[PDB]
């Protein structure tokens, strides 16, 4: 698809047997969402934005579907004020930006 | 152009005169910039990212060239960790994500 600017660019994910909503995010390195459960080994890392840092859990490894699309990845949880899909699940799905 | 998202999206901008590098940020409603001299009055604005908010200078109605592309509008000032070109100029210059 063809997603304008105009308005935040959300989608759906599936994750962990849940759907949420998130936005694709080009200045995300990773995806980072809010608190939930993931399978297997995690470790612990700081991520810095605007405002300062957080800190997540680091899941690697992790399936997920975005419109359609099938991809495994990194996932970082925590209190992020909003779910973000990054770079490193927005390639496995082919996403550029055109202009 | 057509922008993968293998590294991040760091484009060359130009504000009053002075080149400058910045990220190309879907995630972003808004551009900030890091500190720097821009004319005329402004206005507050609170921002909010990651780790919280950040207050900034807003100024309005700034001309600012985004790969050699051409927008006039809102740019925000204040201590970001990058410089990010948000989606109120991305629409300027008819960015779009595809995939
Ligand atoms: C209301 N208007 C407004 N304009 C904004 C512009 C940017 C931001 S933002 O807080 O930087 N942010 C909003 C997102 C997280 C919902 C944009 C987002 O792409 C920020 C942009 C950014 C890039 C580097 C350092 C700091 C910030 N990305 C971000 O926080 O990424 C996190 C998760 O992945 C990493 O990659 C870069 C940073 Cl270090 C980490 C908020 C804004 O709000
Ligand atoms: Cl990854
Ligand atoms: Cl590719
Ligand atoms: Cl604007």
């Amino acid at each position: 698809p063809q997603i304008t600017l105009w308005q935040r660019p959300l989608v759906t994910i599936k994750i962990g047997g849940q759907l949420k909503e998130a936005l694709l995010d080009t200045g995300a390195d990773d995806t980072v969402l809010e608190e939930m459960s993931l399978p297997g080994r995690w470790k612990p890392k700081m991520i810095g934005g605007i405002g300062g840092f957080i800190k997540v859990r680091q899941y690697d490894q992790i399936p997920i579907e975005i419109c359609g699309h099938k991809a495994i990845g990194t996932v970082l949880v925590g209190p992020t004020p909003t779910n973000v899909i990054g770079r490193n699940l927005l390639t496995q799905i082919g996403c550029t930006l055109n202009f």
